């Protein structure tokens, strides 16, 4: 269709199928292998890109060009890969990608959201889309166009590292918030046939539903595990969510470290390809997790050529390696040259990576748009964050006895009041895991408003507000208080370093409750990425809420706290009474809850 160099696979006029078939009929036997190569920024220059026909870069927790980098420094370093790449002889743009799970959390001044056990405490659907909306927009303003997003387990035991990542232990509840794809992607066309992968276009980003398949199934909740369940369990609890997700359009999905009946997924063709690919009908790109193939041996690493021949036959598409790609490619070329891997499963892989990249512009527009650079951190998107952590808490008690007056919703006229506890001024505990770093971090780590600053921009301007991160009770008692509220929990988490069996806060946090409390009315806000040993705080307190993990904007707690909104979260998880008693899940049959999943007082707004 026109000029003497015309090249279909460039010509965006062309169906997408088209474009895919005439570019791979094109490729060499590297170049193919190439777009099945994930590498990490950490280990990518232009030479490395160009030389190995790299087929996508990712930022892993922290990997960024610099603490505090600007919108336009990711925008740039991006830019810098996408050159490299566009400079190989077919010009295939490379797609980056990162971990943007509640907001495009490893970036400086990115608006955070709660973690997802909060968002399922909403039973909000659209305020997740409206969530998934504004990460794209954060997501694109860093240059990024593919976000490691949602995490789709159904968290079945909260000691396992990762319960907050998990919208519910219902899998009903996580099947609603599946609204994030549509939310980072676009909503896909009236005519859509579902397994296809969909993202509109520049102002968009290519989702990933996770980790693939029964993450949240483990024994004992151990992360990376093995996952204990016959087939109709599995398909009745664990894969609900992945067939809403081919229903919207989801363009990737991450195979999970963990294991089904003792077979690690990331060398399970049957579910894999026979299911996922064959019978949900996906047809988007599989990808998979962290030195995922690494893993299927034990020790991890010990067999690489093993992990490569598993994992590619098993029918995964792109190889999230991360750093180890010159073995990588070179064992994966070796199976190939010898017949152990046919060329009709290259060429499955590689039509699926093309097929997202084409569908989802990337070849229209490899580089950043510096106009979106503006979108990072924009108030209109702290304003989403607040509504959204603000309807995530859930009320637990309000009132130490039926007749006491309620404690909330507290004034916001009082002549003295008490901000105590290790979580009442500290942006990075309130945030937790995957803000800055995987793990997260403590302190002032990024742009926000903790619970402190969320009181004192809340009051009126004759209330005197002190801070005291520990206070005694005599402390509390000389200091002539009208009230206090007091903020405890977890510290911030992810993955086995989360791995918790005992499920008790680090102290202080209790006996600072207890201090407090003692002497004053008091509303304790428990942060915790998961129910946590609940009943000495609850026995102390007036009144208690589950907060889970609210993100940068502090002011929904305050929010609920003063009456301006009335609590209407519902807890996503049982709560249980013992770790004893774990798992211990709704409709289980020995169900003895402190409270039940559902269970949630409510305020009126004042
Ligand atoms: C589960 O963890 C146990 C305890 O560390 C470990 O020995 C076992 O190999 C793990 N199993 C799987 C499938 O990952
Ligand atoms: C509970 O578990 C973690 C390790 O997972 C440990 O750091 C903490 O000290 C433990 N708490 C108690 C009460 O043993
Ligand atoms: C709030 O308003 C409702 C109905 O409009 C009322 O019936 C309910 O009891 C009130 N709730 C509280 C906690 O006062
Ligand atoms: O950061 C890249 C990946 O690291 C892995 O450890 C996690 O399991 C994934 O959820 C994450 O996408």
């Amino acid at each position: 269709h026109h000029a003497a160099d015309y090249v279909l696979y460039k010509d965006a006029t062309k169906p997408v199928e088209d474009r895919v078939a005439d570019l791979l009929g094109r490729m060499t036997l590297a170049e193919k292998i190439g777009q099945m190569t994930q590498i990490e920024r950490l280990v990518a220059t232009p030479d490395v890109l160009r030389d190995n026909f790299i087929g996508s870069l990712l930022s892993g927790g922290g990997s960024v060009p610099r603490k505090g980098a600007t919108a336009k420094e990711w925008q740039d370093m991006v830019d810098g890969f996408q050159k490299a790449c566009m400079s190989t002889r077919l010009g295939i743009p490379m797609i980056y990608g990162i971990d943007a799970v509640h907001g495009q959390n490893n970036v400086y001044g990115a608006t955070i959201f709660p973690h997802n056990v909060g968002l399922g405490a909403t039973r909000d659907p659209y305020l997740v889309k409206r969530i998934g909306e504004a990460t794209a927009l954060e997501v694109r303003a860093t240059g990024i166009q593919y976000a490691f997003a949602p995490c789709i387990a159904v968290c079945r035991d909260p000691r396992w590292g990762r319960c907050y990542e998990s919208y519910s232990e219902d899998r009903r509840i996580v099947q609603s918030m599946t609204e994030l794809i549509p939310g980072l992607q676009g909503d896909v066309p009236k005519d859509f046939t579902s397994g296809m992968p969909f993202v509109a276009g520049k102002n968009k980003v290519a989702a990933c539903a996770k980790h693939f398949v029964g993450d949240g199934g483990t024994v004992d909740g151990i992360n990376e595990n093995n996952t204990i369940i016959n087939r109709e369990g599995l398909m009745n609890i664990h894969m609900p969510a992945y067939k809403n997700a081919m229903d919207k359009g989801v363009s990737t999905v991450m195979i999970s470290y963990s294991s089904w009946n003792g077979v690690k997924m990331h060398a399970n063709q049957d579910l894999v390809t026979g299911y996922l690919k064959d019978t949900l009908k996906f047809k988007g790109f599989v990808i998979s997790d962290w030195e995922g193939i690494d893993r299927i041996t034990t020790p991890a690493g010990s067999d690489y050529s093993y992990s490569v021949k598993a994992s590619i036959l098993a029918g995964l598409d792109m190889i999230m390696v991360p750093n180890k790609y010159q073995q990588f490619i070179s064992i994966l070329t070796g199976h190939v040259n010898g017949g152990v891997i046919p060329m009709s499963r290259i060429d499955d892989a590689v039509t699926r990576i093309l097929r997202v990249k084409f569908t989802m512009g990337l070849f229209e527009n490899p580089y950043a748009d510096p106009a979106m650079a503006e979108q990072l951190g924009k108030q209109e998107h702290r304003d989403l964050a607040r509504e959204a952590a603000r309807k995530s808490l859930v009320l637990l008690k309000n009132g130490k006895t039926s007749t006491d007056a309620p404690l909330l919703p507290l004034p916001k006229k009082a002549p003295k009041i008490l901000v105590a506890g290790s979580h009442a001024d500290n942006l990075g505990y309130q945030c937790g895991g995957w803000t800055i770093e995987a793990q997260g971090d403590t302190g002032r780590t990024t742009v926000g408003t903790t619970i402190l600053e969320a009181v004192k921009a809340a009051v009126d301007p004759s209330t005197v507000v002190v801070f005291a991160e520990n206070p005694d009770a005599e402390f509390v008692k000389s200091g002539g208080f009208s009230y206090a509220i007091v903020a405890v929990g977890e510290h911030p988490y992810t993955e086995t370093k989360g791995d918790n069996l005992n499920l008790t806060i680090p102290e202080p946090g209790l006996s600072t409750v207890q201090a407090v409390c003692g002497g004053v009315r008091c509303a304790t806000v428990l942060i915790s990425g998961r129910p946590v040993v609940v009943q000495p705080l609850l026995a102390a307190s007036d009144a208690l809420v589950a907060a889970w993990l609210p993100g940068s904007e502090g002011q929904g707690v305050t929010d609920a706290l003063f009456g301006d909104f009335g609590f209407t979260g519902r807890l996503p998880r049982t709560w249980f009474k013992s770790v004893d008693q774990l798992p211990m899940n709704v409709g289980d049959a020995h169900y003895d809850p402190l409270f039940r999943l559902g269970y949630g007082l409510t305020t009126n707004a004042t």
